[PDB]
């Protein structure tokens, strides 16, 4: 076909949970919609603030048989405020048939404080790395592994916690390219 589509959030889904890297817990207590940005404010989550760093767990429509995504472009905009401005992975994906379930990460430059910054992440092996490998290692994910993750995505996470002592964090414009025929 060559029918370029984008998965995005349902207009109705106006809230996006926070999670630790572990996905051991989830928080909503401090998250609110303020069109278009979706906002997590720390002061409404003080009870939970040790479980940091936090990631946004994208909703199920990004998960699953997503082989067609391999074209490219995971897109989203990020904004945040913290006391000062300075390792942790920008985005995190897990997926696979049990025999090949594995976790990979994408590292990027920390976004600036106060400046809404945009990310577009190419959905291909060449730039991702392996969870558990220090970011300074020059190994990247094999095409083969990558594709086996896409074959069934378990979850995609995007960094919510930034700088030092963070006040609030906003994410918007969330989309990922797929394909139809």
């Amino acid at each position: 076909g060559l029918i370029r589509t984008w998965v995005t959030l349902k207009a109705e889904q106006t809230i996006l949970p926070l999670v630790d890297e572990a996905l051991q817990h989830t928080t909503t207590k401090g998250i609110v919609f303020q069109h278009p940005e979706i906002v997590a404010h720390m002061d409404l989550m003080r009870e939970d603030l040790h479980l940091e760093p936090f990631y946004w767990k994208l909703p199920e429509q990004f998960e699953g048989k997503k082989l067609m995504a391999y074209g490219g472009k995971l897109k989203y905009a990020i904004y945040f405020e913290a006391r000062e401005e300075t390792y942790n992975p920008q985005v995190i994906i897990r997926g696979g048939t049990p025999t090949h379930a594995r976790i990979i990460v994408r590292h990027m430059a920390a976004p600036l404080i106060g400046q809404l910054t945009r990310h577009e992440i190419e959905m291909t092996e060449k730039e991702w790395k392996y969870y558990g490998d220090d970011p300074r290692v020059h190994r990247t994910v094999t095409r083969e592994d990558f594709l086996d993750i896409l074959y069934d995505i378990h979850y995609i996470l995007i960094k919510a916690t930034y700088g030092n002592f963070m006040r609030q964090s906003r994410i918007s414009e969330i989309s990922m390219e797929v394909a139809e025929q």
